[PDB]
């Protein structure tokens, strides 16, 4: 493989509750007022990391998790997956730092098995780092009386820190699953979760999110 020309990503562990930043923001999320994002989980984007072991295989049974809390409760789910094969004019400048992206293959742009979209599920052409970028998903929200979002998903210091800053600029309130996120490392992990705290959303873990929605 080679997303983000990364062959592999050595193991690391996700963030306990106790290893979490303090979030500078007072908001805290509600099951009425939220929605679920599953940003990018692509084969594409998974093949580099051990799918036995930390990040990727505790960080994708805690989406599963939050699925299945949402798809009880009626909790709007939102996935975003890229197409492959993008003409270089459409996607942009990302491909000066990440080559011409992935091809339209089996391998490479299917989310997961075990984070298959359900019917009536919102799946999102991906088109850059934000998630709300050349997308719907703000109208998507708002009609649904969705005024918060629940980011997971991958990459954490990069898409979904693009999207949790958007989605707070855009008047979202914005929250990130510290462990149903993965990232190239431990150190863009945390800078990803610190950064968010300081500006933007609450990162919390699975555990917390469950309890609260
Ligand atoms: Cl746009
Ligand atoms: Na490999
Ligand atoms: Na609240
Ligand atoms: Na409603
Ligand atoms: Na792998
Ligand atoms: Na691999
Ligand atoms: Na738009
Ligand atoms: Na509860």
């Amino acid at each position: 493989s080679n997303a983000m020309a990364l062959p592999r990503i050595t193991d690391y562990p996700l963030p306990t509750a106790a290893e979490l930043p303090q979030a500078r923001g007072p908001w805290r999320p509600q099951r009425d007022r939220v929605a679920l994002l599953v940003h990018d989980m692509q084969r594409y984007f998974l093949a580099a990391f051990d799918a036995g072991n930390a990040p990727l295989r505790p960080a994708v049974d805690n989406i599963a998790r939050l699925l299945a809390h949402c798809r009880a409760r009626g909790i709007p789910v939102f996935y975003t997956a890229q197409h492959g094969d993008q003409d270089r004019r459409d996607r942009g400048l990302q491909a000066d730092l990440w080559g011409p992206g992935m091809r339209r293959s089996a391998d490479h742009e299917p989310i997961i098995d075990a984070l298959a979209p359900q019917p009536g599920e919102h799946v999102l052409v991906k088109h850059r780092y934000s998630a709300f970028q050349r997308s719907n998903l703000e109208t998507l929200m708002r009609v649904r009386g969705r005024d918060q979002l629940l980011v997971t998903g991958v990459y954490a210091h990069i898409g979904c820190t693009a999207t949790v800053v958007e989605a707070f600029q855009r008047d979202i309130e914005a929250f990130i699953a510290a462990d149903a996120v993965a990232d190239f490392s431990r150190a863009d992990h945390d800078q990803a979760l610190h950064w968010i705290a300081r500006t933007s959303g609450v990162p919390m873990t699975t555990d917390q999110l469950l309890e609260v929605l």
